[PDB]
């Protein structure tokens, strides 16, 4: 895909991951509810500025941006979840590895942008590698 | 409807009016893109903090917010705005009559909370009230 | 009185309260100097938020704020003080008095607004009231 | 009972509540000593805040506060917690029964006030309730 | 006139003013609105610092400032607007002569000041001045 | 006494102090009301912060702090205030009164601890020591 | 006196000024100990602030600001004040007295500093006649 | 060129836009006065910056920055504007031009610094390119 | 020379003055490299700040600020420095110079805009006075 | 050992326990992770500023703190840790241990400190020893 | 000498050490102008605030404070110092010295005070000590 | 050598860094013993940091950061300093060429990461770069 393909794939999966996570922010039980709680709050309000820096990005490129809920359902790479119930364990494993799925998209992102002298999105990408690998170090070592 | 189903079909419209909002920022040009522009972020941020209110009142009722971006779309009342060129006019005119539809709702919404008895969700529906009023009066104003 | 009708004649009693705290600040001497100089400067800054408070309610009601301050002096219930000097005891005796009419008529404004369904009118008389009732406590305490 | 009553037998709940937290607090042991000592203290000044507010709103409605540590414990309907060992969940699930006990008589404070025409304390009321309710919430969740 | 009566005849001036620019405030309409009505929000909070400020240097002198709203009427130069409906452009121009107007008096009452040896009021006046020239400058290069 | 004795009765001295000063402050009358009423509720502040204080070294000390009010009535040596009705005056002199007292017993505490060779009591109680001292300086200062 | 004498002859009164109000601070008694005690430490720390403003405005002239207190006893106007007991008005009588010939200085200075075409002391003179001024209405009106 | 020496001409093309930008600031007229010339505050202030940034990127290269503003007139690729009278459209359109030049060197600068192996110029580089391409789109859009 | 024609010419040697200390700032070597560094960056950041400060004081006054660099060039009394190695001393004494400089003719500007009665530019210039006499003074102090 | 001694023991015991919970920071593993992995990052920086600290009190007593890391393994109580793996449970049972060390030492630091008539070491220590005192309670009710 | 006897000393030498080291500050000359200008600024400042601290333990032990500056002369250690030209080196020579009689002056202090049980004057006088050694050091070691 | 042996190489150097510097702060003599004191604190807390920074990117590349400061000394290019006593510019001229080695080291780590696919490690050491870079810039030219 072209650099402004990867970003709006990338803006879709983001809206749609602030969903799941907002679910599991509110249906989480059990007594590690303080901790997934405050982290899942943490964790969708990062998808939600997410979306709003790659909507940046597209505009910037002259492009339009994702325009409806049903547009980020077409394009997205993530799967729907229905469920209200769930373990906090599970909840933690989903979202590393829609991390591991988003640091893969990034990595692309970066690669694509380069190759067409877009410096500006190779920064912005870089910087998203960054914050992924962090979170994804911090779960897997939560996981293990 | 009884209380937490208005809350929902209000959940599902905060989130498909701050889309549409988004897309309007996004897309603005003209003279007044500055005034616009910076107006339309406030009014989807807004947007998306009301999704998370009602998504919190949802859960402290008892019941499940919102779990998908496709139950919101089946939920809502407000429909999804494809185009990407608009004169900035217009944005203020459609945001007034969604203002004015949230209007409305929460209107109802505190009357139907009240009669059961549901004192929180009468408090936050006439704040929610309060707020809206605000708006529509500086956008009619604006318009006039 | 209609809702507007009675916050236009509050709004013209807030002005005329703090034109005359604002003469008993600059007017009050004795050894009580330095608390009812401080005590009547937040007392008249109070009566100009309401006047703001007032008209913006006003406003968002679709009708006129106070034009003049002959209209002002035309609506108000309260009595212009020519007096430049007096007893700081009077002082708050004064301003006691008339903490009471205006509690009198924000309990007639929550009762009116609510009788025509006006929730946003009743938040505001209400919180008005919260603060009426603590300034009256402090000053009939004081005056014991 | 009239409303300054139900006010006097909450401000006696609220000490003998901040007390019996205070001893949950500093004998508390076990693998979530940090996040059950945390929580505990913030419970126990949110009971102190309470006594605050309540014996304020008894002062401004004409009344005398509790004046002794013997009347609040003639007035309370909280039995006294003599132990000082004990299981975190069972802080927690005594904790929530207590949030319950005060989320009722809140709800009657509300409805009596209103029923005098008191709309400070119904404001007042209300807004305990709202805190009660999403506390309630947090420590249901946990425990489910 | 004497310094003192000059700056009597200033604070009536200003509350008169802060009372034209806060119906212009609530009454201004169309597409430059939310510029004038911040615009005018500020105008009229300094007509109203003014007020405090004269005030301060009339009883400093041993006078008494303003009693009564009936008083600044009687003192006035300014003319009571009772119209509610203008365009933007004519409220900035009759704002503009008010700043014109009070330019004046105020270089008169430093002249004035300076002669008496009141080297405090000079200091006052030529820094109310400089703000006077600065909202001057700033309303002429918007008129041209 | 023991060290930990010594801080448990003190302990008790605490609340029954808060409460003490908790109904001066709420029931305080007269022309001195807004001094009293603002110095009582930061001298009770500091009974609660004491209370929390020493509760920290009880516990820390290996030992229980108090359970219940109960128990802080049977170990304080602090007689309960059942009037509703005083002078400014005798407030004042009352709480210099149990400021002495509690000046004594800090001194012992400090004593004590330092003969057990517990080095972090000494500093706390010499600290408190010092609050008191202030306190108690300017109590007799207002009362001369 | 040349202006830099004047300078040096207000830095020696604004140390022994200090000192005397120092003084006044740590040995007042009776019920508005707290108000006066509060007072003199403002002023005190007021005389302090207009020494070092003097030696700063001296040593730029290119002159020696005071070198030793013996000078500063040497160049007073200010009579010390041996005594250790007094009234509360007493010492804002003598304080006013004090503000009145610091003012007659100033005004002094302001007016030799004009002749020799120091426009900078001028400035500051002016600034301190401006504090004095305020100072010297309070105190009169608080013993009126 | 060498990187040093794209650094040296862009250093003097930031002082003549910053004077360019600055002369627009002060001379600008007109029913969006108030928005253009805050906007070119911020232009002028960003150009200012840069001139700042650049000089200490060629200095720690081990080269001489800027010496005299001839220096800066011999090397700037950019007009000097001598026009006192202008329309603000005309203004932004003149602004995006020179941004769009900015763009191309800095474009290019990153280049030649990452061919020399200069890693810290790149990075500089291409963090003003994502400034440069925020401000040309809002420029853009607002003339489109 | 007209007090605007003082400003222009004022605001030229601002600017070169800027660029000169600009240069030295970044030129500076040897063991009181730190000390010199930080005193040029605040001693050109001030020679911006004036810059600017006349720019808006010749637009107040109906006039056009400088347009050009070359218009700087043409109106300075500044002497341009091409060198780029000096002593830090040697810095210091260039610098008190033009501080001298600029000193001389700003008391040029208080005088003219007196004799016109322009009361705001005679305020700003002797404000520029003091912080030039204070800046003076330092140097003369480090040089002796 | 003398006071000095005693110290340059402690400062080292303080870099390898720094580097010790640095370690355990980095390769902690499970459930716990969030809790652990953040309360080590406080405790390492807790013996980053004793280190700091214990030089700094050497250097004022005339001596020289430690030099180099082979002087601190030299000097240090403390055994190195060469694990990367282990449970969160046995972590805090070591830096227990280790806390209790070191409350020994400073116990004998307050001492012989107090023996030599050093003051200031006494100080500091007894302000050591409650931190410590507070972190092996917090500690001991996590394991109990 | 008692406790309070050594404090009113204590009181004499701060206040003519404020006065020798405001001399050197205004006085410094040469290369190490700024650092030195600083420092004494600081040091000045620190003996004022210790006039001040003697001056509440003097009061809070029931004896007067110094009540003028004649009484300051005739219980200072501290010879006042006439001269107005010197080195820097010899400014913190003398200040050392200065420091060091300070320093035997507190331990003398804490010492007396311990004796009488005067715990609250041995815990100032021993955070004097700390002070005092921390200046001392930094000052042997510039002076090395 | 890989990215994370470099990157552990580089956590050595950092330590041993640290603690030299830390050696050097508490050791500076001599007239610009208060420069230099500050100097040495920014910079090994620096290094500190550093370590830090370094320990997280080598634990999100899923290996062990430094586990002992025998690892560390094992692993350092650093020779660890045993002096006590130097002069001032030596330390300078000592830090100037650690910081050269640092640079040398950063741009293989750079390198080398590039040519990995390690997008991260490439800013982070881009980014230290630039602090390095400018931190021998300073160094270079106070030893010029």
């Amino acid at each position: 895909m072209k650099t402004f393909e990867i970003l709006k794939h990338l803006q879709a999966d983001a809206i749609v991951l602030f969903m799941k996570v907002h679910n599991f922010h509110w249906n989480v039980k059990g007594t590690d509810f303080f901790n997934v709680h405050k982290a899942t709050e943490e964790i969708y309000e990062g998808f939600a500025d997410m979306f709003d820096d790659l909507a940046e990005r597209i505009a910037q490129l002259g492009h339009h941006p994702l325009v409806t809920l049903s547009e980020a359902l077409k394009l997205t790479r993530v799967k729907e979840e229905t469920k209200t119930s769930f373990h906090s364990k599970d909840i933690f494993k989903e979202i590393l590895e829609d991390y591991k799925h988003l640091e893969k998209e990034f990595k692309e992102l970066s690669n694509t942008a380069e190759k067409e002298g877009d410096k500006v999105t190779v920064t912005y990408a870089d910087d998203q590698l960054a914050k992924l690998q962090k979170s994804i170090w911090m779960l897997q070592a939560h996981l293990a």
